[PDB]
Parts: structure tokens; C-alpha cells; sequence
RNA sequence: UAAA
């Protein structure tokens, strides 16, 4: 898996990341934590993103 | 399984929370309950929502 | 599990309460649930068609 | 199973069909045959429409 | 499985085929090869279609 | 896998520019870092992942 | 950063 440990880096040094879902739409926050499905996207508060809606996730 | 706390959270609260579906929909209501494939949210209606349609979650 | 789905779906079919079921693609389908499996739901109007719930985003009693 | 003896019947009796995709559009011809992933559409041409980009199918 | 007869006569013969994504985009060209997951399409320069994206290969 | 695999691990290998067209059809541009079963780290100025159910296409730029 |  690439995509653990690439989140797991986002995640554990709090990088402030942008998420482009399958419709163009951009998220922005810091990784609070992720599963096989989802991630939770924190700003004030956690909104949870379905990973198969995601196209990108970057860091930015 | 991080979906299940996220959601019975929200459920057990019966906060508002905006549920935004990946062709760009934005549904608002409270989670009446969810299983592994749905959600049901209840507005004035209560409509069965696929999760495999949903982008995100997000308490108002 | 399917523990919401099933009885939902199953509940609007033995009532025949009318249905819209919302496709990803924005169109809106009109009928009564005649039956479903685990990836299809039979919608009956003039005649029954065989939607598929991948397609499907919400249902709802019309 | 209720897609699949929904399928065969109109394969056998070479019933005309509309097939109609996620994008809307209607393709017409009769079932050749099908499987798990796709189905063969038979009009004035042979066609492989896979199953995932199918909303809908309905006797014409 | 239906693809693989399906594709492989249209390989083999070199018929020019439209891919049509199910976003509505044509993509042309000759089938070069394929996959479980993938299709080859040449045509002024080879490129990987995930079938995920197809909705039908059809001739030309 | 056998076509899959190889057409990416050589434009992987020779740092090849590519491009990668979406489903919601954006484009994207870079080289392929690395991939999985799951996603390609594409990079350009900086190293996106892009998960593969959201490609429609690969082909060299 | 979005079609109550």
C-alpha cells in the first residue's frame, strides 16, 4: 500500500491538504484519521469523506 | 469501522448535518439511522440515500 | 448490515406505496417497488423496469 | 437473483430492449447475451455495454 | 466471460472501434490489447482506458 | 495486472510526462512516482496521490 | 467548499 503510508504522513504531521472529490469540488483541512472507506477531513470540526467520491488528495 | 462512531453520533444527537451526494446534491436533514450501504435521512421526508452516491458528510 | 435497506424496501413493496427513486444522473423515476435483489430493484409503472441501485442516489415515498 | 431470469427472458424471447446509461442515454437492439460485467447489444451492429454504466432496462 | 471474445475479435481483425466513456467522451482508435481491468486503444499514440470509465466498445 | 502493471512501471521507470484524464474529464499532468492497487503518486511540483477509480485514461504527454 |  501507497496510499497508507501516504496518508498516515499527512495525518501524523498534521499537513493541511487539499481533497478534489469525482466532481471537481475542492476540501481542504488536516487528516484526523481514515479507514478502507472513508476519511475524516477536521477543520473546526470533522466532515467524513468517502473515499471512493475522491479523485486527488494533495498536499496544500 | 470509523463510519459507524461518526454517524451514530450524529444520529443519537439529531444535529443537522448536510450530506452532499457526488453529482454535487446537497441534502439536509437529521441521520436517522444507516446500515452498511445506506443512510436514511429524515427531513420532512425520510428518503433512503445510497452510500455509494454521498461524497460527504457534514454536521452543520 | 442490510438491516435498514431490506425492511425499507421491503415495506414499500408490500404496501405498494408509490416511490420516486432518484438516479445519480439527476432523473427521477415513478413507480412501485415489485421486488429487488442485492443489485437491482424492480420499479413497475405501465410496465416493470430493472433499475440497477449502482444508478440509484435516494428513495423515497413519493 | 432477480436481474438474471429478468435478463434471460428477454434474451430467449429476443425481446427489443432500451438500455439506458448513467449519462442518459437510451441504446436500443436485443440482448445477444450477458454476463456478471457486461451485455452484448445486438442492433444493425454488435455492442459490449458494461453493466456499471447501465441505470435502467426495459422492454421497448 | 464475454469481454474477452468479445475484444479479442476486434484485436485480431483490427476493426477501428469507439470506446465511449461513461461521461459521454468517444475515444477511437484500434484495440491493441487488454486486461481484467484494462484496454490498449492505438491510435495516433497508445493509451490504458480503465474499463471502470467505458460504458461500450463498438465499431467504428 | 499483466498489461496494467507494465505499461505503467515503463513510464514509470523512464520518468516519462503523462498525462491522465479523469472521469469528470480535467486533466492532469506529470510522472508517475509510483503506483498501487489502489492509487498513482503522480508528481509534478509537488507528489499527488490519484486514486484510480477516478481515471478514465493514461497516455504518455 | 459544494444544487436546503
Amino acid at each position: 500500500s501507497l496510499q497508507d503510508p501516504f496518508l498516515n504522513a499527512l495525518r501524523r504531521e498534521r499537513v493541511p491538504v487539499s481533497i478534489y472529490l469525482v466532481n471537481g469540488i475542492k476540501l481542504q483541512g488536516q487528516i484526523e484519521s481514515f479507514d478502507q472507506f472513508v476519511i475524516l477531513l477536521k477543520n473546526t470540526v470533522s466532515q467524513m469523506v468517502y473515499k471512493h467520491a475522491i479523485s486527488t488528495v494533495v498536499p496544500s
